[PDB]
């Protein structure tokens, strides 16, 4: 034992569908995706009509409707639903139902090319089809979220085998699905996907009273779903087909609580105070406002992005890893989500998706790159680059190989934070600057916040998104986060340095010029356990010098000029395991008492001891531009008892009580 023999069976890319036309036909399955002339009206009859969506929409007593689907395929069901939802909202703008959520699972996703071709056969759907195509995700495993129409429609595509994926979903998703679209290839010649495990999962995820519909009337499917707990009914088939099936969950099933120590719970309340001013608090605000939360932001400073989020140019690429499975999945999916989110964001901020190139300057660095190169990632995520091609790619001669992230680049985090915050204010965010939270206590049924002035406010929900100062409250004092101060030097461009087309990562990082500035940013110093933001001359020199040590023959590297003493200093908040800390704020003392002997009383274990209606968005390290968007989704979903776009184990890797609970589990 102890060998890497497993690695040859692991895959970090999902493979696309083998498509042909005549209508899209699957080569692998020898079936059509849908029927030829009548595909659109059949879709409306089977999936919309069989779940009685038109009747239910105007009386639906929740602001969200959640449809879940087996087998996304062409997207026809999704597009047809969206169209119907849009028509519903126009006819009944006063209805409580304001937002659509669609969760689909897909083993063989279409390429962007095939998807665009499939959609050509339905010019009626083109306004919706085009928006889908604009965000169609890179085929990586697991959950991919697309905010469509500014969050009015949300699409979670889970890439992989549906029968592997269903047991990977978080508990939060149970009893949340209003309607099932049980699609797939005709049972009698894809029996493989129509399993009991599938039907049971559908039953688990179904809201009590929730529906399902399907095209087939195969006996074994009817009985399988009855055994899962749905009340099933035969209804007339569209066209030639004599019969289809629909069902209702007419009972309340026992709610699952495996791993209660990782329970992500939400809140019933809809007004929140956020303690922040940085990227995290900014993106969170958007995510909460689009759901009709009342949001108040408090910031200690005179203006926002004076914390760690205040640089002029930060790099955006994912931290990949061969050994940390959860770190790799998080950053890969956060990264591509971050790119879609930033593309869609109606806010001006200086950026350029010019690519990021990491360089093998060292034996130690070549080896970390080689580790990453030995995973089969899609080229669109990360791809090797020879030494000869590096100069063509980056613009500069580095004299060594590397790996490039072609969808990566730089953005201006200070401006992004300010302009997002300014958008949130137009959407209703109340900001109070020069409000430094000292304290908060539970009074009656509110959180009482005490600011440094004898100022007080009361709020229903409090979210701590205050960077390195996260652990300065008694209810947070024992979080395993630590401060890392650092300095990024601002440098003028030269003729040699104006040739840089990309962000270079080495023992440090160098951005290309911001053409509006004629300046690059180059960093960064790393001071573990320091909260000191004073300008350091040694750090400044060292930001130049590290670059020169990595590429000793590079005449462009010597043209870096730090003599202006221009720099920016901030304090990162990090964890040993490099993942964020996002979720309920855990009660340390109550965790330790309640899970004292957890190593042998797992079965009787209570829900994770947390503070009520108190959340945190924290520890973004030096990769917050990459991680904040998806973390904003996760937290705001969790807070709202809405579908979280991540698998259970990656969520557990992001839970704030994780260190304590890991030790307590193993008895230590
Ligand atoms: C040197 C350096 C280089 C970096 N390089 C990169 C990079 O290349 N790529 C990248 O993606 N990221 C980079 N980062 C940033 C990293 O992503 C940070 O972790 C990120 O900016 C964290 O943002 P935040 O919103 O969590 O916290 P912050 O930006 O630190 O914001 C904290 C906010 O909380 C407020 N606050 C604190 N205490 C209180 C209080 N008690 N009451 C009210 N308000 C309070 C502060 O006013 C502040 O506005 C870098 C950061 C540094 C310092
Ligand atoms: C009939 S198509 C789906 C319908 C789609 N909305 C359309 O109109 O084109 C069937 C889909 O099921 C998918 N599928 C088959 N087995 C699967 C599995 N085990 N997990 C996830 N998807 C699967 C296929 O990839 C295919 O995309
Ligand atoms: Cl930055």
């Amino acid at each position: 034992l102890g060998t890497d023999d497993d690695d040859k069976m692991k895959h970090y890319s999902i493979q696309p569908a083998n498509l042909e036309f005549n209508t899209p036909v699957s080569r692998d399955f020898d079936d059509v995706y849908f029927s030829n002339d009548n595909g659109l009206e059949e879709t409306r009859y089977v999936f919309l009509g069989g779940n009685q969506l038109e009747v239910r929409f105007p009386e639906h007593p929740h602001p969200l409707f959640v449809v879940a689907e087996s087998g996304f395929g062409t997207g026809l069901n999704f597009l047809t639903l969206w169209q119907a939802f849009d028509q519903f909202r126009e006819a009944h703008p006063q209805a409580q139902l304001q937002r659509l959520h669609f969760i689909s699972f897909e083993k063989f996703p279409l390429t962007r090319a095939d998807l665009a071709l499939a959609h050509q056969h339905w010019p009626e759907l083109a306004p919706w089809a085009e928006q889908l195509q604009a965000q169609w995700p890179m085929p990586l495993p697991g959950c991919h979220r697309l905010l469509l129409d500014a969050g009015r429609v949300t699409l979670d595509l889970w890439f992989g085998d549906i029968n592997e994926l269903t047991s990977q979903l978080d508990d939060s998703l149970n009893q949340k699905v209003d309607a099932w679209f049980l699609d797939g290839f005709a049972p009698a010649k894809n029996p493989d996907m129509w399993t009991q495990n599938l039907f049971n999962a559908m039953a688990r995820l179904a809201r009590p009273g929730g529906t399902l519909a399907t095209f087939t009337s195969a006996g074994f499917v009817r009985r399988g779903l009855q055994d899962a707990g749905f009340t099933m009914q035969k209804r007339k088939g569209f066209g030639r087909k004599r019969e289809m099936l629909c069902g209702v969950m007419e009972q309340t099933l026992p709610l699952p609580c495996s791993a209660p120590w990782f329970n992500r719970t939400g809140s019933s309340k809809r007004e929140a105070a956020i303690i922040g001013g940085g990227i995290a608090s900014a993106l969170l605000s958007l995510a909460l406002l689009r759901r009709g939360w009342q949001v108040t932001l408090y910031c200690a400073d005179e203006a926002p992005a004076l914390g760690a989020s205040g640089n002029r140019q930060g790099a955006l690429y994912p931290l990949l890893s061969k050994h940390d499975e959860a770190l790799n999945r998080f950053f890969s999916n956060a990264f591509t989500f971050a790119r879609r989110f930033y593309d869609q964001l109606p806010v001006k901020f200086d950026h350029d998706w010019c690519g990021v190139t990491q360089l093998g300057w060292d034996e130690k660095s070549q080896h970390k790159i080689a580790q990453m190169l030995s995973m089969d990632l899609p080229a669109e995520l990360a791809v090797a680059v020879e030494a000869n091609a590096v100069e063509q790619i980056t613009g500069v001669a580095t004299n060594c190989s590397g790996i490039t992230y072609p969808q990566g680049g730089w953005l201006c985090p200070a401006e992004l934070t300010r302009n997002v915050l300014e958008l949130a204010q137009q959407q209703g965010l109340q900001i109070y600057y020069q409000y430094q939270l000292q304290n908060f206590s539970r009074k009656d049924d509110c959180w009482l916040l005490n600011f440094a002035g004898d100022q007080q406010a009361t709020h229903s929900v409090v979210v701590l998104a205050n960077g390195h100062q996260i652990s300065r409250f008694s209810q947070t004092s024992t979080l395993p986060v630590y401060s890392v101060a650092g300095q990024v030097s601002h440098i003028p461009t030269t003729p040699e340095l104006a040739e840089l087309k990309q962000v270079l990562c080495y023992d440090g990082y160098l951005t290309p010029q911001n053409p509006a500035n004629q300046h690059h940013c180059i960093g960064a110093s790393y001071h573990r356990g320091s909260e000191d933001t004073a300008y350091s001359e040694d750090d400044q020199q060292q930001n130049r010098q590290r670059l020169i040590d990595c590429f000793p023959q590079a005449q462009w590297a010597k043209e870096v000029d730090v003599s202006d003493k221009e720099a920016r200093c901030g304090v990162r908040c990090a964890t040993r395991d490099h993942l964020p800390m996002v979720g309920n704020v855990p009660d340390y003392e109550a965790t330790l008492v309640e899970y004292a002997s957890l190593a042998e009383q797992k079965d009787e274990a209570v829900s994770a001891p947390v503070f009520d209606d108190l959340f945190m968005f924290a520890a973004l390290g030096s990769r917050g531009l990459c991680s904040a968007p998806l973390c904003a989704e996760i937290l705001a979903a969790q807070m709202s008892d809405e579908p979280i776009p991540m698998d259970a184990s990656t969520l557990a890797a992001l839970n704030p009580n994780r260190l304590w609970v890991r030790k307590l589990l193993k008895g230590k």
